[PDB]
């Protein structure tokens, strides 16, 4: 921290108390959020921000550099060949991918399966040149349970079938039971503290992303209030995925209100704010028995595609 221009041991002690130890945290901070700190002036604030941006080499990039920035994105396998394919390889770090769908479509199963696959090094796809082994060593996950449906038994079960040690997954997965939107948002914000404490958080799950907001801001005459809170939450999930190069996953519910992308009739809740904020948007449907269909309907560079898979005692497979 003292490498930053206009930063001595005192200011450095103040920056750490305020939770600003990461250079990126500072390079992407505002002179406003920094001044809220004690003896940190406006000039000293702006100087360190410029210093951090610089040290982090945050400027104009072109040519081959653009490809290298993109190479820092590692992906998490979903245990489904078709799904990973449709995903362009797997679940992307530095992005928010949402799985919306009818009850029992397996949104929760996907969140669980992921926490498990995150503990199998061969399920993290990356380019050693851009992403070092250390950066993805001892990966941990954060599961923000919004409805109370986290199931350790399922983690254990899915773990065994993967040939992994269930308890090992439970030991490297933090679970936070959120009872409302306020808790949900604060838990997400405190994920930095888990990292600050040495936890290599590489997976973040918000299940469910919207159920709380919808129950709290029922009268659509407060929809603006909801959209606002929800928008701040989403920005936090996005910045989190970027700075700590981890994958963020969220589940969403669907409403009767139509929205034809084909057969359709339903649509993920959360309105526009969720739509714009989510990097990859899926619609999971149920087929015969344990058959499921995940329909990718929005992403920045991939075409819309359906992926077929199943939910068995093993978790996700095929
Ligand atoms: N141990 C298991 N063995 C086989 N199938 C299972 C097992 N556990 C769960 N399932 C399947 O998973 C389905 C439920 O998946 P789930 O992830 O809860 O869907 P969901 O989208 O999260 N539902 P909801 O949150 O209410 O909208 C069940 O109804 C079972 O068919
Ligand atoms: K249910
Ligand atoms: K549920
Ligand atoms: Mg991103
Ligand atoms: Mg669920």
């Amino acid at each position: 921290l003292t490498d930053l221009p206009g930063v001595g041991p005192s200011t450095a002690e103040k920056l750490v108390e305020a939770g600003y130890i990461d250079f990126m945290k500072i390079a992407t901070a505002t002179v406003g959020e920094l001044t809220d700190i004690e003896g940190i002036s406006e000039k000293a604030a702006a100087k360190m921000i410029m210093g951090a941006r610089d040290l982090c080499d945050l400027g104009f990039k072109s040519g081959i550099d653009l490809l290298k920035q993109r190479s820092t994105v590692w992906k998490l396998s979903t245990s489904s060949s078709e799904l990973d394919s449709v995903l362009g390889g797997g679940l992307e770090s530095q992005s928010v991918t949402e799985f919306a769908g009818v009850f029992g479509s397996g949104k929760t199963q996907i969140m669980h399966q992921s926490c498990v696959n995150l503990q199998n090094p061969e399920f993290l796809f990356y380019d050693e040149e851009a992403v070092s082994k250390g950066e993805v060593a001892q990966p941990k996950a954060v599961y923000i349970d919004t409805e109370g449906t986290f199931r350790p038994e399922r983690i254990m079960q899915m773990a065994e079938h993967a040939g992994i040690d269930g308890q090992t997954v439970l030991d490297n997965t933090f679970v936070a039971r959120a009872y409302n939107s306020d808790m949900q948002m604060l838990f997400a914000e405190k994920i930095e503290d888990l990292i600050q404490e040495g936890n290599n958080i590489k997976l973040v799950v918000i299940d469910s992303l919207t159920s709380t907001f919808r129950n709290e801001y029922t009268g659509r005459g407060k929809l603006a209030e909801r959209q606002q809170k929800l928008g701040r939450h989403m920005a936090t999930l996005n910045k989190l995925a970027d700075l700590f190069n981890c994958v963020v996953l969220v589940t969403n519910q669907v409403s009767a209100k139509p929205d034809a992308f084909f057969g359709m009739a339903e649509q993920a809740i959360g309105g526009h704010i969720v739509g714009h904020a989510a990097t990859f948007r899926f619609f999971v449907r149920k087929g015969k028995g344990d058959k499921r269909v995940a329909k990718l309907y929005d992403s920045p560079h991939l075409p819309d595609a359906e992926a077929i898979f199943r939910i068995t005692e093993k978790g996700i497979q095929d």
